[PDB]
C-alpha cells in the first residue's frame, strides 16, 4: 500500500469530492481514481462512491479514516516544521584545512566569518594530509591539489618560491642556476621536500638532496631560513611579511615551481544546512 | 514531498543499505536512489551520505528518522491491520521459497493455485536457504531441510534425490570413475547448496569431496548447463534433471554412490489464525501431488 | 638511504668502472655519481675515488659491498621471477552476474570460456544487485545499467517486451493500448516491476499495478506466463526460444521499454594476471 | 623496476594506507599513488586494491608483499647498522616534539645547535602528544608531560604556565568575568590540548570548563589567532602570547585562576649507547638557557 494514495484518499474524505481533491493537488480525478481504485485494491476493502459529486464511505473506511485520517495530518506537519528547522540550523561545523597554510591562509577568512556570524561554531582539524579523511565527518574539506564525489570549487592558488636570509646570501654567494642548490645548505619542509624547478628555456632540474633541516612543517624550516641556515622553498603566502620586512630574500627567481591550487570541497550548497551554506557562500565572496 | 519516499528513506536506514532495501522490497537499487534524491529535492535538504558501503545519516537525515519514524510505523501497522482481516477468496499472500528447486517443483502447484483463485495474488521471494526470515513477514515459507521449529508449524510435502551425473561427451575423453574416491581426478562442476560432496555407497563407505571445483556457482540451473556442455561432473536433485536423463545428454555415474535425501517443508502459522486466502492455499498444497 | 642508489653502487662495483655502469643502465656518469656521492651522504660514509677510470673501495666499502651485493642480486632475480608467475598465473577468478540473465545470456559464453581454457576456473556469484558488492572481491562484474573506478565496458542490450500465452489472449482480447494493461491480469518479477512504455508518438504510458503474481525473478514468472495467467514485461534474451515455439506471444509491439545495458567492469587488463587476461579478452571477442 | 619503489609498497603494506604511510616517511601522498603507480606500470601487476579508505593486496600484491619483504628488511637494517656507526660531529639525527610549543619554545635552541654543528642534520617531526612513538625510532623525543617510563631517560627542560586572554576590543563588548564560572557565558576559543579547563582561584576554588567553544582547533596558535581578533577568551601557555601581552593587543583574564603547570622533557636512550652526533646534541640542550 502507498502511503501517498492513502493521503489523497484522505484529503478526498477532508474535501467531500474528487473535484475538489483534484483542483487543490494539480492531479487529474481519474489518476486519484485510478490511485484510489488502487487503494482500495491494495487494501482489499472498497471507499467511496459516485454519483455526480463523489462522497460517502464505507462502515470500515469511516474507521480507518478515523484512525488514519489524524496521523497523516500531523504526519505533513511535522516534516514542515522539521524542515524548517533543518534548513535554519545553526550551531557547530565541522572543518578540515592543510597544516601549514591555515594560519597565514585561511585563519583571516575564517575570523571575519565568525565575526559576522557569532552563532556559527567552528571545528577546525589541520591535517598535513586530506587523502584519508572520511568524507561524511567533514563538513568543508579545504586541501591542495584536487581529489571526488565532493564539489570541489578552486579558491586560492600558492605559488612556491626560494629564499634565504641577507647573512646567508652574504657568505654564500647567490645560486643562479637550480642545479647550484646542490652546492648550498638546504632546508626541506613537508611537503616540499622534492625539489622540481622549472626555467624560461624549459630545463627543469630536480633536487633531493636530503636537506640541512628537514621538518613535518614549513613554518619551523622558515624560522631556520631567517637564522640564515640556509635556502628554502616555501608558498608565498607563508612568506609575504618577510619577503617586505627584507629579513628574506628571494632566489632564483626564474625558476618556478609548480603553483598549487587550494580547493574547497562540500556538497550541494543548496540541500545543506543554514550555518554551512552561510560558510560556503562567504568563501566564495571572500575569493572573488 | 511524498510519504512514500520519505518511508523508503525510513526503510533504507533501518536495512542499512540501498542493495539490503532492494531485496525487502524489489524496488531496483536504481530506483530507490531516484527515490531518496527526489525526497531530499523537495525538502532542500541533504539526509543521506554514501561512502564506500557506508550509509550514514546528516544531521537533517538524523532529525527525520528519529522523529518521523514512530508515526510511520503506526500508519504501517494501522493499514497491515486492515489488510489482515480475511475478505473470503481474495487478497495477496507473500511466499518464501527457494532459489534453486521453485521454477521445476513449484511453480506448476503455485499456477495451478492462482489458476483456480484469480483473485488471490502471489508474491513470491527466492532466496537460498542461507539467513533465516523472520516468519512474521511471510504467509507461507517453502524450504529445504528442517526449521528452527520456532512457533511454525511444518509440513513435508516432498524429497529429492541428488545424484552425479556427466555428458556423454564429458565421459568419452574422461572414463567415467568406479569409486567416489576418483572424483578429485575428475572435473567438478558445483552449484550451492551441494558444494561438499558427502557419498556413501552399498558397502557403507563414504567419501567426501570438498574440491572447489572447475566451475562453482551460486545456483544449480547454470551448473547443469555447464554439465551439459560437457564440462564435467556435478551432483544435482534428480528432479532437475530427468528431461536430460531421458535424452542421452546427461549420464548418471558412481550410481551406488549416493547422497543424503532431503525434504521439502511447507511452513506456516495454525490455520486458527489464518486468513481463508491462505488457509485456501495451505489446503490446496497438502492436496497437491509433487 | 636509497635502495636503487644503493643498487646503482653494487653496479658500479661488479664493473668495475663508472663508465661500465652507465651504458649497461642508460644513466649519465656525473647522475651516478651525484647519487654515489648521494649515497655517501646518506650513509654518512666514503666510496669509490677515479683516477681516469673509477675504481678500488675502502675498507668498510668492501665489507658492506661483500654484505649488501648477495642480498641485492637475489631480489632482483627474485622480483624477476615472481612477476613471470603472476602475470602468467593460471587458477580461480571470481565473478558476479545478473541473476535474470545470466542462465540464458551468460552461460553460453562462460561454458565456451571453460572449454576453451581448462585450468581457468570459475567462482561464479548471480546477484540480483549489483551496487553494494566491494570491488576488491571480485575479478569481473557483469552489471544491468552503468554505475565506478572500474574500467565499464558495455557488452551488450535488452529489450523487454510484454508478452501473454495464446489460450490467454484468446479468452482475453490483446490490448493495442498500454492503459488497456490495467483491465489485464499481469504477471511482474524483479526487476521490472513499474513498467514504463512509450509509443512512436512520445505517449508514456506507467503501469504499477501490484500484479496476480509479483516474484524476486523473472524465470517464475515467464512460467506463469506460459500457463496463461497473464501479460507480462520480460527481457527478449529471455524468451527467444518461447518466441520462437510460439508458446509465447508479443503484444503492444509498439509500446516500447527503455533498452537496458549490459556491463563488464574490471581492472586494466593489461595488469590483470593471465587467468582474468585470457576471459576479458575472450568476452570482448565473444561479443564484437 | 625500481627498488625504493617496491621498498615503498612494502611499507604502505605495513602502515595500511597512503596517509599513514605519508606521515612516516614525509611523502605526500600524491607522490606515493604516482610511484606506486609506476611500480605497477613497471611490473604490468596490479599490486593493491583501493576501495573506500580500505587498502587490500592483490594476489600479486601478496606474492610481492610476503616474498620480498624479509630481503628488503635485512638491507634496511643493514644500512641503518652503518649510519648508526658513530663518525664524529656529523650525521643526521632525527627528533619528534609536540606541534604547539615546537616553533616559539624550541626552534632558537634547534637553529643555534645546527650554526654550532653544520654537518649535523636535523630531521624534526611535530605532533600533538596523541599517540605514543616507538622510542627505537627516534633520536630524542621532545613532549609535554610524564612519559610512559619505559625504556628512556628524561629530562625536564622546561615548563608552561597557561592563562586566560582576551582581546581589549572583546573585553569591550564583553564585561571581563570576575569567577571562572562566569566563563559559560562567554565566547571562549580552544585549542588542542587545552579543551577542557581546569582552573583553581587562591581559595582553592576550582572550575571545570569543558564547553565546546565558539572555535575548537586542533592547534594552538589558530586559536591566539582567533583571540586576537576579539573573538572570545583562550587558555594558553605563557610562552606563546609574550608579544601580545606586550602590546595591549592580548589582556590576561581571571588572573587569581590557574591551570596546572605542564612540564617540557627531552627523552633520549642513556648516552653510553649514544653515538657522538646526539650526544652533543644531548649535551647542547642540557646547557641551554630555555
Amino acid at each position: 500500500m502507498k502511503l501517498d494514495d492513502l493521503n489523497l484518499f484522505r484529503l478526498v474524505v477532508e474535501n467531500g469530492s474528487y473535484t475538489s481533491t483534484s483542483k487543490k493537488t494539480m492531479i487529474p480525478v481519474a489518476t486519484i481514481t485510478r490511485r484510489i481504485q488502487a487503494l482500495e485494491d491494495s487494501l482489499n476493502l472498497r471507499l467511496l462512491n459516485r454519483h455526480a459529486r463523489k462522497l460517502t464511505l464505507t462502515e470500515a473506511g469511516e474507521r480507518f479514516y478515523k484512525d488514519c485520517s489524524p496521523l497523516l495530518e500531523r504526519l505533513a506537519s511535522m516534516t514542515e516544521e522539521i524542515t524548517d528547522e533543518c534548513r535554519g540550523a545553526s550551531g557547530r561545523i565541522r572543518i578540515s584545512a592543510p597544516s601549514n597554510l591555515t594560519k597565514r591562509m585561511m585563519m583571516p577568512m575564517f575570523n571575519a566569518f565568525m565575526e559576522k556570524y557569532p552563532d556559527i561554531h567552528i571545528e577546525l582539524m589541520m591535517s598535513n594530509q586530506a587523502d584519508d579523511l572520511d568524507p561524511t565527518e567533514w563538513d568543508v574539506i579545504f586541501r591542495v591539489g584536487p581529489q571526488s564525489s565532493l564539489i570541489a570549487r578552486k579558491i586560492g592558488e600558492v605559488k612556491d618560491i626560494l629564499v634565504a636570509s641577507p647573512q646567508y646570501l652574504s657568505s654564500h654567494p647567490q645560486p643562479t642556476h637550480a642545479e647550484e642548490l646542490h652546492q648550498h645548505q638546504l632546508l626541506k619542509g613537508y611537503p616540499l621536500l622534492k625539489w622540481q624547478l622549472t626555467n624560461s628555456q624549459g630545463e627543469t632540474v630536480v633536487n633531493s638532496d636530503r636537506g640541512r633541516f628537514q621538518a613535518s612543517a614549513l613554518n619551523v624550516v622558515r624560522s631556520a631560513c631567517s637564522e640564515g641556515l640556509g635556502i628554502t622553498l616555501m608558498p608565498d603566502v607563508m612568506l609575504r611579511e618577510f619577503l617586505e620586512d627584507g629579513s628574506l630574500v628571494q632566489v632564483l627567481s626564474d625558476w618556478s615551481s609548480n603553483p598549487r591550487d587550494i580547493y574547497m570541497l562540500y556538497n550541494h550548497k543548496d540541500h545543506q544546512p543554514e550555518k554551512v551554506r552561510l560558510f560556503i557562500d562567504f568563501v566564495i565572496g571572500y575569493h572573488l
